[PDB]
This record gives C-alpha cells, structure tokens and sequence, in this order.
C-alpha cells in the first residue's frame, strides 16, 4: 500500500483559523477608523476579497494590489475617500496578532511530525504567516516554508509547485500529498503539479468549480486514517 512520506499544509483555515483572525482585525480596523462595521459592509469585504484573491491567483493581478486596494474598494463605494495602503498597513498589523488555530491542528501536527516530513505551501504575505506560525507554536514541525512571494508565481500556478519541488530533498510527487482548504489555490494546484489532494471542507461548502480532491475531510483528526497512522 501507498504511504505518503511529504505533506504539504496550506496555512490559512487548514491548520490556523483564518476567520478568526480575519474577524478580529477587521473588527479593529474598523473601530480604528470610526466606521459602523455594518453586515452589508462585512459581506461586500468577503466578495470584494475573495475575487480580487482569485484575481491573483489567476495571474490577472499582484497581491500587493489585492491587498492595496481592497479596503479602499469598499469604502469608495460607501462614500468614503480612503487610502488603501494605509487602511491595508492598519489591518495588517491586527490580523498579524491573530494566530488562532484550527480544532485539533496542534496536536495532529506535532503528531505528523514524527512520521512525515512536513512542509508549508502559502500564498500569505511571507511576514505574516511565519509571524502567526510563531506565535501559535506551529513553527518549529515544518522543515521548511514556501511563500509564493519568492517564485515569481503563486498558487495555483505549476510553476510555483515547480519550485517547492526543487527544493524537498528526494522530492516524490507520488508520496507527497498536498492538505488545503482552497479548491482552487490547494487542489488545483495539487492536481496540477501531479500531487494527490486533501480538501479541509468542514462546512461542507459547494464544489461550485468542480475541482476534485484525492480526498475530503470536515476535521484534521480524520487524516491519521487516511494517512495509516495511530492516533497518540
């Protein structure tokens, strides 16, 4: 039978509660500005960022400009004159003192640890993701950290997998398999780079695109059965 020997783990709500923290300094960037953080204001954020994200992802945009403008983007629109950098700089420093993580993430990690070699694949500001993997004790199970901002390219893009690849020493796509809640940055990209997949869908979202995963999960426990290894 198959046993994987390299997990690559994307970070953003696989193994850190990135709705959290995202909830949190949102929170704080608005109570920093003065303005009602209304529902309507809250759910334009999510669909502003989530396609300008895809945009990136797409190669249509950098992430400097997602990340640069999304703020500004919302508020404009509700009649605000905003600076996007600054808004994003404000934010950035609240989000980068979120490091909650996801039910079960410590334990399973520092677990997989003793048996697999793991890695990190994010497409995350680099300051940012190594800052919140500190802080929640994350850091020190991963042999190495791959940020998108040192490729050239980014998730889901093969040639940002290109690059991870080069750098795992007797590197095996077919005992690697790549745990990820994003079908599009996570499983596509997996499936693209020839790498088996793990969906993290606990709320058993939609799979509107119809990228299929190796394997889909609701909680990170349920990996030690798809892995073969005992629970400890």
């Amino acid at each position: 039978m198959k046993r994987y020997r390299t997990l690559l783990f994307d970070v953003d709500d696989t193994i850190l509660d990135f709705q959290a923290a995202e909830a949190l300094a949102l929170r704080l960037l608005f109570e920093d500005q003065n303005i009602p953080l209304t529902n309507d204001m809250k759910a334009q954020y999510k669909t502003i960022n989530q396609g300008l994200w895809r945009a990136f992802e797409e190669g249509k945009m950098t992430r400097d400009e997602v990340v640069n403008t999304r703020f500004s983007a919302l508020l404009k629109e509700y009649g605000y004159e905003a600076d996007g950098a600054l808004l994003e700089q404000k934010y950035r420093r609240f989000l980068e003192e979120g490091h909650q993580l996801i039910d079960g993430a410590f334990d399973l990690i520092s677990n997989l640890q003793q048996q697999f070699d793991l890695y990190i694949v994010t497409n995350g500001v680099s300051h940012t993701q190594y800052k919140r993997l500190r802080d929640s004790g994350l850091f020190p199970f991963f042999k190495d950290i791959f940020v998108s901002e040192d490729t050239g390219f980014q998730k889901p893009m093969k040639e940002y997998f290109n690059y991870v690849f080069e750098r795992i020493p007797q590197f095996s796509a077919e005992h690697t398999l790549i745990i990820g809640d994003s079908l599009t940055a996570d499983i596509k990209g997996g499936q693209l780079a020839g790498l088996d997949t793990c969906w993290m869908n606990p709320d058993m979202k939609p799979n509107v695109p119809e990228i299929i995963p190796t394997y889909e999960i609701r909680k990170l426990e349920e990996l030690y059965h798809i892995l073969n290894i005992e629970n400890t």
